[PDB]
């Protein structure tokens, strides 16, 4: 039992390490996107290189409109004494807040409750609007590929203001590249008119598509992932 | 009302276009993992560029042990049709089965009708492993398709965390800290964290967080290899080749 | 559990490939009947044989101010592929709306929903006048197609029986009694029966058994030309001419 | 709430004015079929011209190993009295049970108690198989008689399809597309499919529409003899012969 | 479960063959009383007998402003082809209506279906005054005709006690310890029973059983007519001359 | 809430002025009937007519095999001051047990606490035959006595319906169709009533009117004398001697 | 489940052998106590024994502005009989209402129905007081009669108490300790015990234990009179003499 | 709700300042009655003068084989130096246990918590028989101390009743009407009524008024004495030789 894709994200207040607020009104409000990513525990592996992972992409999302939010199940204290760790011992500072949920409480209202105790990675992509977008639920074993969240929500706003569907492996898809769909016709009418228009390339009546997105909209996308692919030049562990 | 992480596959029988099959036992009796990748609806444009996309990369999985199960609420009938339209018009024959899930009996028992649907289902992902557990879930929006690149990364890591006894670090093999690192689970015990210390048997930045290079040049080359292919720029399109 | 003779068509949205629509006004406006037919799945042939049964009796309908509406568990992508194959390699154009009911939330709604089925709806088929009252149902098994021309007889001659005050005998207009008379609703007291009879104005076997001849020649005639129609063996099967 | 198509007759002792029987089980066990069709009372005009459309019928139903028996809410007495009457007057004796339903104990356990009726029984009619499995419901307004060659052409058709296993196209005998020809059941996988398509034992229009002509010319032929029947002007009025 | 002694008459309207009318008001309305009688079945020989007798004393029950309605679990038609029947072979016209109570709503809802019959009602009698109160209630079982002459007894016996403001006495006119006297109600208070006694104004027992003579010879007489006709052997039986 | 006919006579134990008994057992045991008769109070004047017309019957109820017992809502000591008042002051002993029913306790199971009533029972009459099962109810008003003569008449009547296998017209033994005829159950079946035509074994009218004579001289007589006692003025009245 | 000492009688209508009267509301009204007293049945020698001493002590009860109310389980008949006997047989009249519970209406709202009866009410007595309230409540055994000198003695102490301020003792106005002595009702907090005992107005055993003597001598000497007259054998019984 | 006469003692441990005991087992087992009485609250005035008046009628209680036992809601180490104080200041030791009820559970159970209180029981008195079967209630006001000396003639007289099979009259020993005889109970049958008076074995006014005199003279003058140290003015006062 959790929140669904296309409701409007839980109205709750929050006690975060930055304070207390609102969501989704806290985001809403300013006009911005927020990613929500729960973590079981503070002072632990996996969740530390994630924290590490989305701090470093800060920019990249922040470029997009997009806040940035954690939830744990561990004091605000706790969670404090994390962030310092971090940047006393990796050398990065965390800049978003984290929701303090002892009690899981805000896990509980999300469905976020292997676990009993401790919190799934959950992640939920919420828009402008207050409207989860996305939900990815990752183990407990497993990190994040954070690269894939800035090109969902990257895909999501073209296709929001393209008026566009965005093809698997957007952009480098297969049969179309960095081409966007335009949304099938739903009417006979609407089909036949679609058709004998010829304004789009096609290969049927309900898949038609075209290039609309900017050449610096696709190098964008196209960069995260690029990112994602590379071999780091000189870990993290060694500038300590 | 979803299925849970952790949880075992729901016990099912289910009519595929390659006839009736249960899950999860039809794989686990193999000791394959599947991976089921729902779909709002046959002969949509989004749901078969990912058909195509999985069709491809459906060596790759057999490869590392993943069988692929589509859902669709669409018929049987349908669904072939669907996939001759595919093998004629892009040149790609869809080998994996795909549920006929008419009037979403199997839908609702996954809670793949979400709030944007009522009459399609969401395009919901579930990895489940050899032993029938649900080890993943993805739930991207209609309007966007899958990176199938990222599931082949997650069953990838998440069959050398179980093999190797580790946990596995933000974006690897490329995490920014450790690299193709992976991570020694954390003590639970205040002895256990000073044994672990004592030990200098593991790289370390603190008792909690220790790691080793335990996976072969290969598994980690092949890693890479999904997700290089995730950020190249086709050279030709399928479009074109029509 | 079913929607009832006499009773008002139940109000609904329903998404068709022609669009969104709603029932029964949307009829009942345009001061039409409708018949709507189910049908268990798209791009079968029992059902394809029907469509097309249909669309070549669509003016005897159009005459009897009848418009047609189809249902099927399928998405509106299948609807309008389905349509382009029997147009494509049968000759004939399908030009009435198929609901898309896929969750079989009409179905359900209207209890299609039967004992052979569980995934795909009954071969249910609702008479509907231009009131928005249901006034025949039939439920055919899946494996056997309807008789398109006794739902024409059907109509005809509750049309008939309606505006005429009349009740129409046993296989109208052959009946083996009275052959094309019309029955005049019997007596309900002992004094209407008494005066009845008396007026003997009604060929009459009792005083509950009274007919006359009120139906034109034209109205008579046009009811068996769809029973003749329906006796016909094809001259010409589009099988052939395909 | 009804009994459903592809269901089991529900279990239930009936007393008729042959005496009391046991439903299905008493024609079951005879490896009959049976029509119940309901009437709303005895002594009314369109259901005296259905049972005498009935009786004259009686022995095509008794060839194709098909009973009849009337469902009316009235008494027993009534019923022999209403028969007696019948035959007097029209001179054809109903050789047939009908079901005394005071109380519409029954109408009621099989929903036959509708919204123009209130108390007396919707006009419907349930085709039962031999294995006790209703097939076919048709439910006819009060004011419109049934047309009786209509169901001999359903269970004649049926019988074929369960003993050919085929499924039957609209208007059988007389389709427009196949005439009289019967459809192969599709296939459900794409491995039928295409051993279906290469097998070439099949006349097709596509995978999911092949057939043949396996019924017997007299087969064919009493089946067009019922619907000839229902198409033509009866030589002689049983009221004339009156 | 059933209506009582001293409440209304239940509100309902019931069709009868002499049309609709809404009960107890149709009477009340006409401050006439009326004895509903009801019978199991249609063309059955106790409650033919029945009828030929309650229609015999007609204009007794009309002396005493008293209407006569039955009620059968058959059908209008059936009642009046009952009727006719009676008319017709033992000569008698039966000019009351009945109800025709197809499925037994007014039978359950008079609590008529007992237990020799959960599908023809008991043979039940309520005697309702001009204000629409249950009088008086008789339950005989269905193999017992009833004797008439003692409902015209009761309510002329009830109508007297009614108007003398007097109680009647067990066997009425022809008690054996007062024959034709009427009771005075007994005194419920010591006042009362002491000043009854001082009084000497009535013939007495004692304090609580004080009588005098106030109906009229008349009156009498009348009620004795009643017992003496249900005593009398009958001159020419019907049958007979029929 | 009533017991109905054709039911057993619900089970329980009751007080009497003649001891403790269980209802039915203590007259099943004894191979008896009973007649229940219940009266609102003690000391009043109706119940104290019908004690003493039920007294001046009790030898015509022994001879049919028939016990009387009678029900007040008093205490035992009001009802055997009662007797002993009836006997010092009219000069008859009251033979038969009165149950005591303070507290109202099987006047409620018996459902006899009636409109008029809440405190005092309804007069009502429970005829019970030897297998413990209620064969006739009379519920007659607090101010009318009963008519003794009728309760006797039915019960001769029952028994000779039970023991000759017959039903028994109105007005028995003075019918005014068939006179001391009683009637052959009517046919269920086509056959039965075909059979019993054929057989010509009756006097008839219909094949569900069939009737003969088949009871004695002397039960005749015996039921003729009941109706004449209940029409005759008796001489002599006991209010002269008492 | 009962009425408490300290609530209110509760609010009813009751029959009486006087008439209808409305409880507490008729003796409130007139500002007036009364005694209400139970017994099982009418016609019973110890409930006559108690008849009878309370009908001797009317006029004692009158002095104090107390009523008498009797209340049996047998109808008003009966009282009146009794009552009749009562001054017949022994020479004394009872001139106080008793209420008729015929079914135990009242009996059951005042809880009398103890387990010894399920039929007969109890031997109990309620006192209440002007405003209505319950003042005491006894319950004897229906085998033992009261003592209604007792019962005076409670309502005179209790009117003492009520106008005087005060509590009485054990045996007043024979207490061992106080004599005809009354308490002053003790302190409930420190400073009020403190107050008491420095002010020395009254005799006192302790804080808790004063007392005085503010009843007049004619109070004193007439309770003492209740009491005497308890002890004393009478000089004349009633039997001898009746 | 209270515990009813007729029905056992509720089972149940209490503690008293004498130890644990079972009622009413503890006193059953030994052939002993107790009287339980109920006290609001320790170191009370009038709840002292009724301690003091029991244990100076506890021989009278020993001789009849009745225990005593008191009841308040305080606990065990108030109520023995509520013990000592009376015997300190009042010279009387209290020779029976008192329960200890704090939080009013025993009281709770026995009905003891009325409507002038909720928090300290109601002045309540249970007289309980050697079989644990209660047999006398007294509820008093708490403004109100109890007369020990009925107590006693209660247990005196209920033990005469019970040995001699006797009912005892009002006032016994000083009844009215038969003095000191005791009762007989009154005949329930016929019969028995009947022999009663045949048998001229006892004096009479009825049939249902039957006594004699079988108590010895030594119970007659027992009972009595109580009532005349009841009417006794106290020779000496407690207080005064204080």
């Amino acid at each position: 039992s959790i929140p669904l894709i296309g409701e409007r994200f839980p109205e709750m207040e929050v006690t975060t390490d930055h304070g207390v607020i609102k969501l989704p009104d806290h985001y809403v409000s300013q006009g911005k996107w927020f990613v929500l990513f729960s973590h079981p525990a503070d002072f632990t592996p996996v969740c530390t290189t994630e924290f590490v992972s989305f701090a470093r992409r800060y920019e990249d999302f922040q470029r997009l409109g997009v806040d940035l939010i954690g939830l744990s199940v561990d004091s605000v204290f706790s969670h404090i004494k994390w962030k310092e760790w971090i940047e006393r011992h990796i050398g990065v500072r965390i800049p978003f807040p984290i929701i303090a949920d002892p009690q899981g409480t805000v896990a509980r209202r999300l469905g976020l409750l292997e676990s009993a105790t401790h919190t799934v990675r959950g992640v939920f992509i919420v828009d402008a609007r207050g409207v989860i977008r996305t939900m990815l639920y990752y183990p407990m074993e497993l990190g994040r590929l954070v690269d894939e969240i800035l090109r969902i929500v990257k895909a999501l706003k073209l296709g929001d203001s393209l008026k566009r569907a965005v093809p698997a492996d957007w952009p480098n898809n297969e049969i179309i590249g960095e081409g966007l769909i335009v949304p099938p016709p739903t009417t006979e009418d609407q089909a036949r008119a679609r058709m004998e228009s010829g304004q789009y390339r096609s290969l049927d009546w309900w898949f038609c598509w075209d290039t609309p997105a900017s050449r610096d909209d696709v190098e964008e996308a196209r960069r995260y992932l690029r990112r994602a692919a590379e071999k780091p030049a000189k870990l993290l562990y060694e500038e300590a």
